[PDB]
């Protein structure tokens, strides 16, 4: 039969042209060709404090945006996490599987809890949730930017020491990871990652963000003082970071927009980017609006944690069997 | 209306009289005056490795003595922890909630964990969803022995915690640990408790051994070379502690132990000790030998878990409302 995809999106904020680019973009092209599952990770959102009206009025709006980017519910499962108790009954096995040195030595929690304050142990232990958001559905490929490269090797880890310990149960899935727009820098800060959780709103571009707000944005971009438009990620992670979002969402070429741009200043090429952001997200903002104003979102999330629910048990219940949870 | 207990126990082997002293003895006289549950909780025995056939072995093996010492299952609920998906999505959330030095910091963990090799991270974070099997009930009281202590100290703080984060939900629940026996000691180790879980078989009595192995078991007793029956925890820790399993098992007190054995030497002590034991053993043992033969085993505990699982999912449903997961 079909390959399987599985992957994961936090409602966390408002999703980002990062998000869009590094991820969401090619669900659209993969439910075509692969048996898809298209997942709203609240439990992973709350690794952090999140307001609960916010984080209600956030599962919403991303749901919205998944089928306003174009995902056909009829051709892929979309569902909210936390509808389907299995990911949190998987978590816990893979929790007794996965060893304290694995979790402490990942990059995303040596990075997220350095400042420590108080550090919450869901932020040390989302990655079991994780490999259980993906081995549940025997998933073969997990569509994923490159920050999560090391979660999909644990999670493959996970997999074979499950395997190996009581017997072949889990499918060992490989992420695919896009060859642009993997890592969409910070506005403000360009060694940094686009984050749709950045404190500083001036970072990212939200699918949401107006054209005035979009067009600030861009503007206060940082930059060097060298003038001129070419790629350099060394020298000019800046305006290499712009130019590959130019790139990616007009269709053109670095080499194409470097040639374009000639004898140009950066001004005229941020209002143009702005500009380039600006229609791509305009008929997705429509579509949103009226998703926002249905009833049918709900229906869809209906029947996704319903079919999700069917697969999720099922592979819980072989789990539990050979691990000796439970009874017959 | 009634006030509400709840208490775990875990499959990781058979139940010792030290789990029978310390908590289930007293789970038998509580239920008539409460609301009682009273849990197998698969789940955390996995925080270790188990042998999967053992470990289904041992779950039902612990349901039939729950119901062999007399637990009565329409005056009190029994329960398979896993069989109730509620524990696992709640200990999730309470996760998120617990801070990673809290969980660090645990007596339990740095002792369990100390030798470390390799540490599960449910070793770890069990105690969350201690939490979570304890709050999902509205609990007011939690029977456990002295061990568990600091585990109830941590889930009242967890449920003050979300109570002022999100708003009142939680009972602030309270440990019981009986004034006596809350804390029996190993045979072969006076200065560590009894634990079931023990590598070597002589540390404990489980209540399914025969009269021979008890003879063994009592014979082997670490005890000093002193010669005389004298409670003194600092000097005689391992003539204290017989003396302390004489007593509560026989009615008679210390005081009236001693007196009976001035004169007399360990050897005979000792002997009558072992039939002490036999003689309490022998009909909890009948009557289990008669719950492991029937199919009315299974029937109690698939009413136990549909009595749970209506309880706790209300519960959750109302942490998520609380916290904003999911929808409406
Ligand atoms: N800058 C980025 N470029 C490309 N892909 C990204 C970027 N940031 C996140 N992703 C991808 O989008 C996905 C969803 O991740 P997530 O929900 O954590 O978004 P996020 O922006 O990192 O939010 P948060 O700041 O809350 O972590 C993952 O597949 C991740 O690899
Ligand atoms: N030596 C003991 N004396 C009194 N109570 C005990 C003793 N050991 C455990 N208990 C109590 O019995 C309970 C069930 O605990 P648990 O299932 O962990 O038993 P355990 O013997 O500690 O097993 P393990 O060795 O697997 O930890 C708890 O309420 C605990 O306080
Ligand atoms: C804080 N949790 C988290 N951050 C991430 O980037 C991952 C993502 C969002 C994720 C969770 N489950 C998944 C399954 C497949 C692909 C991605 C994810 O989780
Ligand atoms: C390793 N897990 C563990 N050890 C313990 O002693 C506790 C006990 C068994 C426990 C888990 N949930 C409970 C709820 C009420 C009373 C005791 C427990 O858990
Ligand atoms: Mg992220
Ligand atoms: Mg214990």
């Amino acid at each position: 039969g079909m390959k399987t995809i599985f992957s994961g999106i936090q409602p966390s904020g408002v999703i980002t042209i990062g998000n869009y680019i590094g991820a969401l973009r090619q669900f659209v092209e993969l439910q075509h060709e692969y048996n898809c599952y298209f997942c709203i990770v609240d439990q992973h959102a709350i690794t952090v404090w999140q307001d609960p009206h916010e984080l209600r009025q956030n599962i919403r709006r991303l749901a919205a945006l998944y089928l306003a980017v174009g995902i056909d519910p009829t051709q892929a499962t979309l569902f909210i996490q936390s509808e389907v108790p299995a990911h949190a009954q998987a978590a816990w096995m893979l929790q007794c599987i996965v060893y304290i040195g694995e979790l402490e030595r990942m990059t995303q929690f040596k990075e997220k809890s350095a400042g420590k304050e108080a550090v919450s142990a869901g932020l040390l232990t989302y990655p079991p949730l994780m490999a259980a958001d993906i081995l549940l559905y025997n998933t073969d490929i997990v569509p994923v930017g490159e920050d999560q490269k090391q979660h999909i090797e644990l999670t493959r880890d996970l997999a074979e020491r499950f395997n190996k310990r009581y017997g072949e149960l889990f499918t060992i899935p490989e992420a695919r990871i896009p060859k642009v727009g993997a890592r969409i820098m910070s506005l403000v800060d360009p060694t940094k990652k686009m984050s749709k959780s950045d404190p500083n709103p001036k970072a990212y571009i939200t699918l949401l963000d107006d054209a005035k707000t979009i067009e600030k944005k861009i503007k206060s971009a940082v930059t060097d003082s060298e003038g001129t438009i070419r790629y350099d990620k060394e020298a000019k992670p800046g305006i290499s970071n712009l130019l590959n979002i130019y790139s990616t969402l007009s269709g053109q070429s670095i080499e194409e927009l470097e040639r374009q741009y000639e004898g140009k200043g950066y001004g005229v090429f941020k209002a143009d980017l702005a500009q380039v952001v600006i229609e791509t997200l305009r008929p997705i903002q429509e579509r949103y609006h009226h998703w926002m104003e249905s009833e049918e979102l709900d229906r869809v999330l209906d029947e996704g944690a319903e079919k999700a629910n069917r697969v999720a048990s099922e592979m819980v219940r072989k789990m539990e069997q050979a691990m000796g949870l439970g009874r017959r």
